[PDB]
């Protein structure tokens, strides 16, 4: 009941953490846009999700958006608006993470990612906070970044930036929105089990060096980063605005 | 629903923070302990909210239990096993906050300050997490640290390195005690409740208000419940928006 | 001194914080690269500052290279190496604030921002890599980011991400360019009266009002970012990499 | 040479980085201070390294003052003002470590952990910044915390807090001195070695070797130097890539 009536929007919610989060937004009473890539794989699966969230009484839409493309804020606002009245809550979580070396890389390979997980999000985050500022009540806007938005990655000069920026974006947001009662805040997750990390987890001897690092003795679930988004949207968390929340297990402070 | 059968020991729970907090756990389900310090107003704070919760249906008990004797915490978590048998969260919320300059500050004060709002933490924490490890079912840990963990305050020298040393605890603790499935996580408020004084710290924080006590409730409640079970050794700002405004 | 035999490339070196930074290392014995962008402008003050180098007894020549044009970081290696015969520090200082509100801020601002202040310092700093990789002596990189990295700014929401992204380039590729000895760190500045900023230094009640939150009472010159950024390229940050510096007077700490 | 005609005072210079920061002051033209613990191998280091600094044409005097010992402050620096009439800089570097786990942790190792770390490091600060108010000439102030002050270490409870203490003491004295020229500043070393696990331990850092004292000494004498004239309230990691290396 944390979300009742609200409208959510989650883009790149057709697989792992996205996904999770908006089956347990429109568990809290949420009506969800499950925003995907607009390929033949993120429809299957945000239809996919849209079935299992109608099958326990919930109520949803996909809705495909290529986060690349800058129009996309505005279709994805425009199609909630239209189909449940408002925009009240914006789960950014698009994005994508090709590993590569850093002397080698191409260039095209970095737009691709500053274009995807940094510039898409930016304008699907205006877009939304249009929207929120206009209705006058309110509204909440998580950016699902990293904990790589703190320490470094050799293979990811080129996305752990988008993941800094992806912070260092909801803190200026949030003097900006918060004269509108529009509060901003970013998730880090740690290390989570996912369609990404597919091949390196087969690998008996990479995953348990990899479980080893984690205090909690596991590696994070979509599940696990759920409950922190709905609470950092929900009325529980009105007074945090500007503020960063690992979802590591422990992995940031386990220094070896 | 998010504490239900659940033990709950918060420390200085008479008045301002700790007090919302307490009183937000038992409405969650849970049996709460309230700490205070031992003196009149401590104690008949502590009665007042223990009233209180029993008259919605809650179940709490008052305990007193100076912050800087390290004895405490033994007696707050033998307290608490006495009543309901198990301790499975803390909340250290203790504290003081003296001002004061700093090139003429007094032996005294500082190690007051050290000793309640660090050292007796310590011990607390190490209390509870012995019961929580011996019980083998988990727990959570919360200390109330502040925003003044990441800068600086001019007539706080002695305060601000017992609000960061806070923070430093549950990073370590959060290793120490991941195995046991014993997480750690410190909550950082910001400003909470001269009018030409009170309006211009309010000029400072994006969301236009100071903070409430019961402001402080959500956040910690989420941080002890199974919203929140793979977050460890975290920081939340809570603040409405204090420290990114730089000017 | 400091940075004898040592060739240096400071981008933005006509004006402000990179005119102060480029002084300094031919000041500590070094060969330096002035990059500016090309305007009219630009190549006076490189120009400019070159002849003083020269009045001294230093060595230093002036290059135009666009930073938001993607191909000028390998123009300005290139203009080095057939100089000097090496590249040994980067100090990467080019970039643009252009103040402007969130909810309206124009496609054009954000990417050339975006484009300007980040994607080109990736490349410069790739092609500098590449160069100190090759030669087999090590290297040292320096970005000028911002105490903007650490905060927000309700008029910044498109140039802060570039700050936090650039300390944390600085990052991972400290860990990438580790093995070759090739030390990469980020200072992080307060507010330093320059061109960036003068429209504000214009009122006399916001100029004192910004010395009001400085501890050490005072708002910035460039070359209180000379010293610092020679430091961190001298043999006395021998270990220092991956790390970040505040150069802001007590700003930061300074909570109001 | 930076730091000529410069009074510095270094706590624990008798080994390990304050040593080798206490030498290479003197190599900048200081008038060094070299305090120690007192022991008797402290005062037998301390005093080899006041002949070798007086080998190579330095001026440096040996002072014992146990720093857990609140004393101590006042003690060095009427002795620095009796030797050379001055107190321009203080390198507070003098600490304990001893590991030990969490949840048998005794009392009395707490206390010596916090007393000896941060609070006598407090008026030894206090004590160092109230002279550099009375001289009126401005003054540096350094403090030797750890990468530790970031993260967690299971073994380290007691340990990081009184780290992560220090660099909120610098933050919070740097708006409190400002206004008298006095800057603070803290260095963050990495693992400073001072063989099946040091291997592993290479390995984890990018620069691919661990760290000396000498490393710690360009680093802070820069912080004590006019090239860092608008320096204050800062941290430096000097742990060659450690704390950025996830994994
Ligand atoms: N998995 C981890 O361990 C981890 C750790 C730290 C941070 N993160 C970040 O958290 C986010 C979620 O990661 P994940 O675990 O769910 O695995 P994931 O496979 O990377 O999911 C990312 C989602 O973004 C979508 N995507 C890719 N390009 C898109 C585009 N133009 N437009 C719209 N969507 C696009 C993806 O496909 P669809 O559009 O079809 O949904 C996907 O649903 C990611 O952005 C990741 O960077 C993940
Ligand atoms: N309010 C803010 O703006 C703010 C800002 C930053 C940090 N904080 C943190 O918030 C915590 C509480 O502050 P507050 O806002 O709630 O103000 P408060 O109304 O004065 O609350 C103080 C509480 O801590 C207890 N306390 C103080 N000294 C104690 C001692 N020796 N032994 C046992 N208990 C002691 C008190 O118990 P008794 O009732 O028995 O006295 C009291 O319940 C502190 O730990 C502080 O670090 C608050
Ligand atoms: N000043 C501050 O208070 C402050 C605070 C925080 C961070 N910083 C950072 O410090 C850096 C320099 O700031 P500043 O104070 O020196 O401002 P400035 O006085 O305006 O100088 C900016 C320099 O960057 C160059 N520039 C702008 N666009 C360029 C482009 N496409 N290509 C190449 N060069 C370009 C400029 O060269 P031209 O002469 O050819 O235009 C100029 O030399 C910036 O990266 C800024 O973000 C400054
Ligand atoms: N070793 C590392 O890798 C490392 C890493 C990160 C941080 N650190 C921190 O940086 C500091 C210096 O590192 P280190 O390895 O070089 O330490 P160390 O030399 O091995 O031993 C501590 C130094 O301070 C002195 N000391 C201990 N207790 C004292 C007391 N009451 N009063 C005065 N002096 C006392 C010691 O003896 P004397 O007084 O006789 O000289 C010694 O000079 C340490 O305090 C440590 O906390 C060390």
């Amino acid at each position: 009941s944390l979300l009742i009536d609200k409208t959510v929007i989650v883009t790149g919610a057709s697989r792992g953490i996205g996904r999770a989060a908006a089956r347990e937004c429109a568990r809290q009473g949420a009506r969800v846009v499950i925003g995907h890539s607009g390929s033949d794989e993120g429809r299957a699966g945000a239809l996919s999700l849209a079935e299992e969230i109608a099958a326990f009484g919930g109520t949803a839409i996909a809705v495909g958006a290529d986060a690349a493309d800058l129009d996309s804020g505005e279709k994805l606002v425009a199609a909630a608006v239209e189909a449940f009245g408002s925009v009240d809550v914006l789960v950014n979580n698009a994005g994508i993470c090709p590993f590569h070396s850093f002397l080698d890389m191409p260039r095209e390979l970095y737009l691709k990612t500053v274009g995807t997980n940094l510039n898409g999000a930016y304008f699907t985050v205006q877009a939304a906070a249009r929207r929120m500022k206009e209705q006058g009540r309110g509204g909440a806007i998580i950016a699902v970044s990293s904990i790589s938005a703190l320490v470094g990655g050799a293979m990811q000069t080129h996305y752990t930036p988008t993941k800094a920026g992806l912070l260092s974006l909801m803190q200026s947001c949030a003097i900006a929105l918060g004269p509108y009662g529009i509060r901003c805040n970013a998730v880090l997750p740690g290390t989570i089990a996912t369609d990404i990390n597919k091949e390196d987890l087969s690998d008996l001897e990479k995953r348990e060096r990899m479980t080893s690092r984690v205090p909690l003795g596991r590696l994070g679930e979509p599940d696990d980063l759920a409950g922190p988004i709905v609470f950092l949207a929900s009325d529980m968390a009105r007074y945090v605005t500007g503020a960063s929340l690992l979802v590591d297990g422990g992995l940031f402070v386990n220094l070896q």
